[PDB]
């Protein structure tokens, strides 16, 4: 399902405990590991002034709104280049086919 | 789409360069960061003798075959507990609603 208006008060606590380590939100606030998020809604992803992103922002692009940010926050790590390869991820279907054809024989 | 028989020879090289760092495949081979994979096809996930898994193996369970291992190898990290939370992931839809309701106000 989709976004439904919730508790800004609980959301303030979630931001402090889950986001502030890598993001500020106030206008003119500093970048950290992640970019300052002022004005994030209504602008496109990957364009904060003064911050340079991973290659994700030439592979993906959204106009942030409540719905697609809700989907994003289920698993932001999967959009970081390298996360999938870290524990053996194989982007190419043909590579997974080759690996599995081998593993079927090698593990028998 | 689904699994199609591929190149065991290319798959052998993929295993050596992408899997061997954390897995052995031979019968009686040692565990490493990950479990030995002998006999993996046809047994259920999360049951290698002598290895104790993350909580993933009480949340997820498959009978490994070519198809579901192909899906798994697109992104194994997303099944490791903690990966999603690491960069701000919020499992509960109500938490994402609360966060986003706050962020909409705080970032304006
Ligand atoms: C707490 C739940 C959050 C929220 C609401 C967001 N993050 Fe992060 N984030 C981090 C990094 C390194 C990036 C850039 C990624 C890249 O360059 O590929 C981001 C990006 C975002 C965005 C997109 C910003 C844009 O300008 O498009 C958004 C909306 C976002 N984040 C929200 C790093 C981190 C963390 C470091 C461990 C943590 C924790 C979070 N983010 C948590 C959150
Ligand atoms: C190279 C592409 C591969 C392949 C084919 C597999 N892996 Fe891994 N793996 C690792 C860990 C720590 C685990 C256990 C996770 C947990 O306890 O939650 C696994 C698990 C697997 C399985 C499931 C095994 C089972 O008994 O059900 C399979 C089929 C599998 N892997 C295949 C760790 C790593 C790595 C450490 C960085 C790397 C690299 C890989 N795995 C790569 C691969
Ligand atoms: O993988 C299967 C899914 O693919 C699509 O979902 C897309 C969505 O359509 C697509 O809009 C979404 O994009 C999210 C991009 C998030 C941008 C993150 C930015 C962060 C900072 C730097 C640049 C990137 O990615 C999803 C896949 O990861 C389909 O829409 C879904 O129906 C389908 O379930
Ligand atoms: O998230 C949306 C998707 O959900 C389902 O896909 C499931 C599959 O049905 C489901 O079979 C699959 O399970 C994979 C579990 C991999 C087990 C990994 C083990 C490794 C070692 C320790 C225990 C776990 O997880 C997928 C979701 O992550 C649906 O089937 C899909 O159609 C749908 O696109
Ligand atoms: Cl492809
Ligand atoms: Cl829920």
């Amino acid at each position: 399902t989709e976004f439904k208006a919730g508790s800004a008060k609980k959301g303030a606590t979630l931001f402090k405990t889950r986001c502030l380590q890598c993001h500020t939100v106030e206008k003119g606030g500093p970048h950290k590991v992640g970019p300052n998020l002022h004005g994030i809604f209504g602008r496109h992803s990957g364009q904060a002034e003064g911050y340079s992103y991973t290659d994700a922002n030439i592979k993906k692009n959204v106009l942030w709104d409540e719905n697609n940010m809700s989907e994003y926050l289920t698993n932001p790590a999967k959009y970081i280049p390298g996360t999938k390869m870290a524990f053996g991820g194989l982007k190419k279907e043909k590579d997974r086919n080759d690996l599995i054809t081998y593993l079927k024989k090698a593990s028998e």
